[PDB]
């Protein structure tokens, strides 16, 4: 279980903003 890349990182990071993703107003 050695660390990972910052290229996998990314797919969850981006993942977190789609919660909130939607700024309607």
């Amino acid at each position: 279980q050695e660390e990972v890349s910052v290229i996998d990182a990314l797919l969850a990071d981006i993942r977190k903003g789609f919660q909130l993703r939607k700024t309607a107003r």
